Formats: C-alpha cells, structure tokens, sequence
C-alpha cells in the first residue's frame, strides 16, 4: 500500500505492478491453463468475462488462440509465441509468453491492413541496413537515431550511451524542430534504477502508448499459489511507475518506446522514442525493432572492440617508435618527451610526468608536487608496481607505473576534473509545468545529479589506457636492464 516517493523510488517494485496499460488486455493462467486472474477490462475489449478457476473456451477466445496456448502450455522452458486472430468484432494480436510458471496471454487490437509477415520482413530489413553502412560506432548510432525517426513518425528519438558507472549521456539526436534539444545531456544511474534497468536488459522493447493514461488492474491483485503478485517481467502491457510518468509529463512527453542495446550483461545503452502526443506501435512492428536490437547489439560490440584493436595497435607503433629512439639518442627523457608520440600522446591525459634518477620532467603543467604526494602515498605500499585513482594534489585522475625500483624510474598521467562536454543556454527556454515530486524529476535537475556525483572525480582509466601502461612498462624495464 506504500506510497512510491523520492526516498522510496530506487527500490520500488516496478515488475510487479498488477495493472497493464490501456491498450490491451490481459489474462494470466496457470500450468493447467486455469485462469488465475484478468485484467479488469477483459470483458470490455474482449467480448467475455474470463474468470478465476475457469478454463478458456473455444470462441470466447477462438480456436487457434487455445491450439497456441496448449503447445506452450506442454513445453517446458519459457514459451514465447503470437498469433493473430478474430474475436467478435475485431482482429487481434494476441502475443502470448510464460515467465515463472504462470502463463500470459496478451491481446492487442490489430488495426493494420498490412500482413504481418512482410509487415515484419519489411522494417527489418529497413532498419538493419543501418547497420552494415557504418564503421564509426558513433555514426551508427547517430545514423539509426535519424532513421528510427524516419520509419515511426516519432517526435523525437535519441541515443543513450552508458558509462562504468551507468550514467547516461545522449550522444545522438533527431527531433521535430520545435522541441527543444537534449544532445550532451548527462544523467546519473539513479535516473534509471536497478528493477528498471534489469527489464531494458531482458525486454529490447519497452512502450508506453499514452502517459496520461489510468492503470487497468489485473484481478486478484495476489496469485493464489504464492500469494504473492504477478511478476510481469516480460509483460508487453505492464504499467508504468508513476514516477517516470511525472517525469515524462513534466517534459511535456506522452508516449514512449525505448530499444535496448545490450552487450556483456551491461546496458550498454538504448534509444529512447518520445511523442508529445500518445502514439502506439503494432506488434509486427516492434517484432522488427526486437530484431534488430540483437543484431544492433552485436554489431556494435564488435564496432567497439574494433575501436580498442586500433587503440592498441597505434600504441604499439608508438611503443616501437619510442624503443627505436630511445636506444639511438640514449636519453629516454626526449623520447618520452616527444611531443606527439610522446607518453602524453599515449594515454589520453591532461599532463604527463616522467621521473628517472632525480629528475622530473612534467609535461604539459606542473605536476611535480602531486607526483611527490603519490609517491608517498605509496610509501606504505612497496610491491605496487602500478596505482591509478579518479579520486584525489589539483588533479583528481592519477595513473603510475613503475619501471625501476632502485633509480625510482616512474611515470605518471594525469586527469583533470571530468567536465560537462556539451553545454545549452543563451535563452531561458520554456517553463515546465512541474509535479508534485518536485524539480528534480526534471532533466534540468536530473543533470544537477548528475555533477554532485561526478565532481571530485576525472574519468576513469580505460580497460585500454590500463593496458597500453602496462606494456609501457614493460618496455622501459626491459630498456633500463638491457642497457
Ligand atoms: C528514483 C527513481 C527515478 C528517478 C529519480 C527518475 O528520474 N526516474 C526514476 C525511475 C525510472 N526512470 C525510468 C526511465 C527513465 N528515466 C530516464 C531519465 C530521463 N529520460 C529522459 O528521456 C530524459 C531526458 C530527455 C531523462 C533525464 C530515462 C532516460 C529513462 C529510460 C526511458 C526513456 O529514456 O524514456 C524508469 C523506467 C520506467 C518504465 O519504462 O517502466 C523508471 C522506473
């Protein structure tokens, strides 16, 4: 009975609602196919009343629906089908899918000339060729956002890309004119909590066809079995947490539809849909995105660790350019020095500091001080061979390695505070009308967060900054031993 406020929102239980969204209805059944429970508008869509302790019968719900129904009902591991179909006075998508061991049927009214087969062919294929044009990770990403607006009519879609620390940033942006826009946006991972963010990973589709909507309540609210609710984890129709909806109405937002992408067991970021009016998107259709957000997914994997490839190899050829070097001049301070490919050229960096015998070389600032203060910081620490840190001096991002013990051979690569790359203003834009939660579900308040989280803080050192240091390192010992 909680009321869901600020304090409570990061743990609210967001997959089991027990409503569903207006556009369709819902009935859950158990093992058997005894029916467990509806949704209270299942007589007014559907011309019955489907009631607990019953069992679906033969146009109340037709035929193929049961034939569908009775193939999942005898499979074990999650059942997952649709079929379309007659019931009264309309055609119907009547998707249907078993989490748990409670079994979902979903019914959507079908409104589409089209069939849904080519329906289906057609957008997929529309929408995928967007992802064998593009080797720049970053252009698909932008392309697809442009193109997702061109296929749905949407009013404005974007692309979120996720940082380590789940933390948002809209990287790419089509939207009507009008609208005001949101590229460089920054959000914190509370923008998105954990239950919210676990269904974009398990569910590449999420819709929401009108904001504004009132909840239609699945009935009992409790499953008799457990006497626990209803997990509607992979529920197309699930409701929507009231606090994202003042959110969105606070935006001026009134429908949505957001498609995941998703690599190792991360989020790595999705697209969001926005429309100012409701807008709703027919099952084939979003059977076409669903698709294309797995193969999305994987091309951009690769699209990234093709990014590191080429990271590694040029640090390599600096790593050869500088062991050619460094043997013929004698001096490994020039070398290093060098002003482009140079340690401060290795890893991107603010500043670089290289330390042999008793001399220091910064370059790029003063960094001798903070060097000193690392260095003893270490002190207690004599085994480390490496020590980096976004947390700290006047440079918040620090990252050593040493290459000798006894000369104190060392060198260090410096991060400034991160910086909010992109910036709007020059004229006061619109006012949003604002609920009652208060500013901070707004997008202006969202960034605010966003700071109070990342201030204090660089950005934190690469899989591959880490990496290419550490071959770094090797390189010097093998130079100050061999020679
Ligand atoms: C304390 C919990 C929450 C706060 C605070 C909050 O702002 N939202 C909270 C819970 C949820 N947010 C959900 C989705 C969501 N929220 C954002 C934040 C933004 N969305 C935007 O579009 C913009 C700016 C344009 C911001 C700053 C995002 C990006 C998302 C993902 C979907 C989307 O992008 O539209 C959410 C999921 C709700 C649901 O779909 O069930 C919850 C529970």
């Amino acid at each position: 009975i909680t009321p869901v406020t600020l304090a409570n929102c990061e743990d609210e239980p967001i997959h089991v609602p027990g409503a569903i969204q207006p556009h369709g209805a819902l009935v859950t059944l158990r093992a058997d196919g005894m029916v467990l429970a509806a949704s209270e508008n299942i007589q007014a869509l559907l011309g019955f009343v489907a009631s607990p302790g019953s069992y679906l019968t033969q146009e109340q719900v037709g035929p193929e629906v049961l034939r569908m129904l009775e193939e999942g009902l005898t499979g074990n591991g999650p059942w997952s089908n649709s079929v379309e179909t007659r019931i009264g006075e309309h055609l119907f998508d009547v998707i249907g899918h078993s989490y748990k061991e409670v079994f979902y049927l979903e019914f959507e009214i079908r409104t589409a000339d089209t069939l849904s087969i080519t329906s289906f062919t057609l957008n997929a294929q529309r929408i995928i060729a967007q992802v064998q044009l593009h080797n720049d990770t970053a252009s698909l990403l932008s392309n697809v956002t442009d193109e997702l607006r061109r296929m749905t009519g949407y009013d404005r879609v974007m692309a979120y890309r996720f940082r380590h620390d789940d933390s948002g940033e809209v990287v790419a942006e089509s939207r009507r004119e009008d609208l005001e826009s949101y590229l460089g946006q920054r959000y914190p991972a509370s923008d998105i909590p954990a239950q919210a963010r676990r269904l974009y990973i398990q569910n590449p589709i999420r819709l929401i066809a009108d904001v504004a909507y009132t909840p239609m309540r699945v009935f009992p609210a409790l499953n008799p079995e457990t006497n626990e609710s209803f997990d509607l984890s992979y529920s197309v129709l699930r409701s929507v947490s009231p606090i994202h909806c003042e959110y969105l109405t606070n935006m001026g937002v009134r429908a949505s539809m957001s498609i995941s992408i998703v690599v190792g067991g991360k989020l790595w970021g999705l697209f969001s849909c926005h429309h100012m009016s409701p807008k709703l998107i027919p099952y084939p259709v979003r059977m076409s995105f669903q698709i294309f957000s797995q193969v999305c997914s994987a091309i951009v994997e690769r699209l990234e660790q093709g990014r590191i490839a080429e990271l590694l190899r040029v640090s390599t050829e600096r790593r050869l350019a500088l062991a050619r070097r460094a043997r013929d001049a004698d001096d490994l301070f020039g070398a290093l020095a060098h002003p482009d490919d140079g340690i401060a050229a290795l890893i991107p960096c603010d500043g670089a500091l290289v330390m042999l015998g008793g001399r220091t070389l910064s370059i790029r600032g003063d960094f001798e001080r903070q060097a000193g203060n690392v260095l003893q910081r270490l002190q207690r620490d004599p085994e480390r061979d490496i020590y980096h840190t976004d947390n700290w001096g006047d440079c918040c991002g620090v990252l050593a390695i040493r290459f000798h013990r006894q000369e104190s051979g060392w060198i260090f690569w410096f991060r400034h505070e991160e910086v909010h790359r992109i910036r709007w203003g020059g004229k006061p834009e619109k006012l949003l009308t604002i609920g009652p939660s208060g500013p901070r579900l707004t997008p202006r308040g969202s960034f605010e967060a966003w700071e109070e989280v990342v201030r204090g803080h660089s950005t934190p050192w690469s899989e591959t900054d880490l990496a290419i240091a550490e071959k770094l390192r090797l390189d010097l010992m093998e130079l100050c031993l061999n020679h």
